[PDB]
């Protein structure tokens, strides 16, 4: 399969252990340099924002139009020093906004909801605004792709409109009638560090291919690489051709 060879060559560039998983609703396929990562659990990092948003909307702790106001105290990034909706905060990965959401949900409800939907190992520990950044919550790349595949198809155990609104929070770009939805993550606070790019490509006719890049990161790594590599792979696969 020369297409597989083309994809694997993309990983020849890269010293970090990496896996790229796809799911089309029938079959799981794995690419990369360490395929066992696909069935290994890692902290979700900011990919957890998907589940956080679903849980927050489902349980009336926020709406998709509610503005989370900045209080005026400088945040870690100047990019975060503004008001955000949950969708805007999704694309900017505004951690303090989603920490506020998590505290609205609270530890009892967060724990019962993660158990209800079977998200990863469903463990949150005692800090409701830290568990996706520090652990103990972990999830495998295969679990991630099945989760977002179900989101794409509206088959998660949430209200239809809750799922649809969080789905569009993830929208990145379209090419022709093909749509890319995705969320990055970089679990820096744990060792080894984990890098994620999770999402799906939707065609006009409704067909969906979900994907997850999962790779080892280290201090000083290029922040843009997760998305770039994922787009390069999706193009080589013909799932999301470059225009
Ligand atoms: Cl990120």
């Amino acid at each position: 399969s020369i297409i597989d060879q083309n994809v694997q060559a993309l990983f020849n560039e890269i010293s970090a252990d990496a896996v790229f998983v796809t799911y089309d609703g029938q079959n799981i396929k794995k690419y990369g340099t360490h395929l066992d990562r696909a069935k290994t659990a890692y902290i979700p990092a900011s990919t957890f924002k998907i589940a956080n948003a679903l849980i927050g909307l489902e349980n009336h702790k926020a709406t998709s139009t509610e503005i989370f106001k900045w209080d005026g105290k400088p945040r870690f990034f100047k990019a975060w020093d503004k008001d955000f909706t949950l969708g805007e905060a999704m694309q900017a990965s505004t951690v303090p906004v989603y920490q506020e959401l998590a505290r609205r949900i609270g530890p009892s409800l967060m724990q019962s909801e993660l158990q209800r939907i079977g998200y990863g190992n469903m463990q949150i520990g005692t800090e409701v605004d830290q568990f996706w950044l520090k652990g103990p919550l972990t999830i495998t790349p295969i679990q991630e792709v099945k989760f977002v595949y179900d989101l794409a198809q509206g088959q998660l155990p949430f209200k239809p409109e809750v799922q649809q609104q969080v789905k569009e929070m993830l929208y990145v770009e379209r090419r022709g009638e093909n749509r890319l939805y995705a969320k990055s993550g970089w679990g820096m606070a744990v060792d080894p560090q984990v890098g994620w790019y999770v999402g799906f490509v939707e065609k006009a006719d409704g067909q969906v291919v979900a994907f997850a890049l999962n790779m080892q990161m280290k201090a000083g790594d290029d922040i843009a690489l997760r998305k770039q590599l994922s787009l390069d792979v999706l193009d080589k696969l013909g799932v999301f051709h470059y225009l």
